[PDB]
């Protein structure tokens, strides 16, 4: 009973957060086995940030220029390399709190938990989606760089995001853990703009199913729609196209509620055309698009880690 | 920048969660030093639940009847006692991951993080406010009983909530860690219902300050209101009276933004009377009342 934006328990990731210092710049690192991952811009001065030549700045660094701190303990750096926009610091000590893990690159619309950290100390946890324009709507201040985003599958932590920068209107950009940016962004202090964002239609439908599971039924209408007729209306309201793959993915939620996906689409089409008329769904006055179908099943069925 | 509903990092609490089984009832316990804390209704069959005589039921139990599992390890129960609605199981092993901690009783309008657990395994974390009607708007399924709520202050975990029950309207009730219910609720199967709730005025103002700090400022106006004139309008909308103590508690946010509390109250009065006319504040189409002034300061100033 009840429905909440819910993060993964952060304990497995908290035990991996360290502080990385290079001269005057301090940010967060992820310590897995004997490697610390962090944003490469830890090596820049504010001067360098405008247009850094990262390969050139790193040549000028030595193992000893990297101060890595895990609580009270300094970790000795015995090697360093750059992969894309991340620095990999080889340390002489493997993290005893290393969980089972993998690095994954997520798709727009997929959700993940962020452990917000400052000076290598976990400060807060919240749930985000990769927006269709490859930004995230985060909460990050100066010091938060190297904070990571993740999912848990049972006891396996999938790292999908590392935080690098803030874009116009207070949205955020970062990389996967191989250091490749999500979206066309670069780690430089330079005018950059995200594309126009859109609503994650498959997620809105997942959340209408969550609504029915939780006893909110008012928006259910007597109609069905074709996928074509649905997309004609959705594109008019800056919704992502709904694919057959999306219809097929909503199948289990459809079976749970006895409401055909295209009947739920006809209900969404009416909400977009008519609005909600001052009414709420699951305590929201707008349609929520940061719950995946898996997130809804997770929460409504209580899967654990 | 940016502003999100944010929970505390849950790791210190995850290291305390165990499974407690008595007969066919499995729920969650909190393992601190050599004591496991859980809801006393772990001892009931649904038979027992109409008016359970917990004192009698507990006398009839053996330590052996309490199966306590911490991951792969069974903890030997060597004693049991009841404090209010909480069962205390003495175990032969002190939890080595016991954090620095306190038991606190929170006030209506204050917030805390919930670690939702099933079978002693953490499932998710989210933020809740203790509502003025002593309920919480949580997300809890069968097996969630014994999940706890907490705040972290530096390295100290303040445990404030243990989950016992769901109410009509999809809201939740539970106890502090001494087993005293928040609100007039009782741990038995008897029809029960929350009082009428009210909106936490000081929290809505905190959140409007969070919006301004983040550059969401369309709702600001050149007008001011007296405290009385504010309370005359807002109380018609079922808002808590704004007191001078509330005005003082907002002092840091008022000083940070340079917007006097009674300046900001003229915004809120206009939002209540006219609505948002299709706009959002921090991506919400409604006024949010589950952020305390401390929550906004914490998040906008990055305390760790
Ligand atoms: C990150 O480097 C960090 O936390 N550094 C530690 C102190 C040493 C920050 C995190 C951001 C600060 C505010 N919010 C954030 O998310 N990242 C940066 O400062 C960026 C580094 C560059 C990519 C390499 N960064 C630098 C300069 C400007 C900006 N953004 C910016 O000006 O945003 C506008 C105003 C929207 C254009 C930036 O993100
Ligand atoms: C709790 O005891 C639990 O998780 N037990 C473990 C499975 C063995 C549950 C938690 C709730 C189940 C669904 N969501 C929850 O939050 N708590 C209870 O079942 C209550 C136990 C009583 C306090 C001692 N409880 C018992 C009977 C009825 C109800 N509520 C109820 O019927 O609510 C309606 C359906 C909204 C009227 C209840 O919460
Ligand atoms: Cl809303």
């Amino acid at each position: 009973s009840g429905f909440r934006k819910m993060a993964f328990p952060s304990g497995k990731v908290e035990g991996c957060m360290v502080q990385v210092t290079c001269g005057t710049t301090t940010l967060n690192g992820l310590w897995l086995d004997d490697v610390v991952y962090c944003p490469r811009h830890v090596i820049c001065t504010s001067e360098d940030m405008l247009n850094p030549n990262y390969e050139d700045l790193l040549i000028r660094k030595s193992n000893h220029n990297f101060l890595v701190q895990a609580g009270n303990v300094q970790l000795r750096v015995i090697g360093h390399s750059m992969q894309n926009c991340v620095l990999k610091l080889k340390v002489d000590t493997a993290n005893p709190k290393t969980p089972k893990y993998k690095f994954v690159r997520i798709q727009p619309g997929q959700t993940f938990s962020v452990l917000a950290c400052y000076n290598g100390s976990p400060s807060g946890v919240y749930q985000c989606a990769m927006r269709p324009n490859f930004t995230i709507k985060g909460s990050f201040l100066n010091g938060s760089c190297g904070s990571v985003g993740f999912n848990i599958d049972y006891d396996c932590v999938s790292f999908c995001y590392m935080h690098h920068m803030e874009l116009p209107t207070g949205v955020h950009a970062g990389t996967d853990l191989e250091g490749n940016f999500y979206g066309p962004f670069v780690d430089r202090q330079t005018a950059q703009a995200a594309g126009t964002d859109t609503t994650i239609t498959v997620n809105v439908l997942a959340w209408l199913y969550a609504a029915v599971i939780n006893g909110d039924r008012w928006f259910l209408n007597r109609f069905t729609t074709t996928l074509n007729d649905f997309n004609l209306v959705a594109m008019k309201y800056n919704y992502e196209p709904l694919t057959q793959d999306h219809v097929d993915i909503l199948g289990p939620l459809s079976a749970q509620t006895g409401i055909a996906v295209l009947d739920m689409c006809a209900s969404l089409k009416e909400l977009l055309q008519n609005g909600m008329n001052g009414r709420t769904i699951l305590g929201s006055a707008l349609l929520e698009d940061e719950f995946t179908p898996f997130d809804v099943v997770r929460q409504c069925s209580g899967v654990t880690f």
